[PDB]
């Protein structure tokens, strides 16, 4: 065991496990509605919105330093406000790139 290595371990997973986003061949550039995000709270994926980017955060759960219980609060909703309350400086754009499923379009 080595303290502090969760993010290194996470990124190794993103380099060595295919389709963490769970897109199953769909491209990660799709325009997504919030109603769609809301319907990914259970099952094989959990979607959230951060600054307009939609991510499948289910694979990240056990790597989140703040805990699974905290990350679950983001399930099926826009979690930007929560993210900014706890750590607005975290580089989610880089850390979660391989979990990107698309972009939140308010008009969809
Ligand atoms: C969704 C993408 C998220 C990522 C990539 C992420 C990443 C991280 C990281 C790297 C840390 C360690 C502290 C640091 O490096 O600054 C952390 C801590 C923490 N996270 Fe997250 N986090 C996410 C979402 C959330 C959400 C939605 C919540 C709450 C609902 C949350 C709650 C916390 C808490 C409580 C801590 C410890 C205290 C704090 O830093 O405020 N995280 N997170």
């Amino acid at each position: 065991f080595e303290k502090g290595y969760s993010q290194m371990d996470w990124l190794k997973l993103t380099r060595t496990h295919p389709d963490l986003a769970g897109l199953k061949g769909q491209l990660n550039r799709r325009l997504i509605s919030l109603e769609e995000v809301k319907q990914h709270k259970t099952g094989d994926s959990i979607w959230t919105v951060l600054k307009g980017r939609v991510y499948n955060i289910a694979p990240y759960m056990k790597f989140h330093p703040g805990g699974v219980d905290m990350l679950m609060k983001a399930a099926g909703k826009d979690s930007t406000a929560l993210f900014n309350k706890y750590h607005a400086w975290v580089n989610f754009e880089f850390l979660l790139e391989k979990c990107l499923v698309g972009f939140l379009d308010p008009n969809e």
